[PDB]
DNA sequence: CGGGTTTTTGTTAAGGGCTGTATCACTGTTTAAGACAGGCCAGATC
């Protein structure tokens, strides 16, 4: 009810229960059973309102499996060679 | 001192997805250096 960095996982849960309600219903009725992409783009927009295309591109990269992730074939290459 | 409230918290059990750590089967394929005690030959000696 006060802040969120100190509010725990379920404290935040009870804080935005109704946020979750609306977002899940709208998502799984509009995108035909999906919440990942809609919450993804929601956070992208709500952070890009502060024109932080650096973090936007970084998050789109981690969603695209390229950057600070080392896809398992790469780590396997390193362990072998 | 309370006392309605917040503000956050504690709890239940099924099943799964994930992760971290323990466990498992398994591989080496005789020493060498030095101390001491017999025992038996082997020579020095009466």
């Amino acid at each position: 009810r006060q802040h969120l960095l100190s509010l725990t996982r379920r404290a935040q849960k009870h804080r935005l229960r109704e946020l979750k309600i609306q977002v899940k219903e709208f998502a799984d009725k509009e995108e035909g059973g999906d919440v990942k992409a809609v919450c993804l783009t929601l956070f992208l927009l709500a952070l890009r309102a502060r024109n932080e295309h650096r973090q936007a591109d970084e998050l789109e990269a981690i969603m695209q499996g390229r950057g600070s992730g080392l896809q398992p074939a790469v780590c396997l290459a390193i362990r072998v060679n």
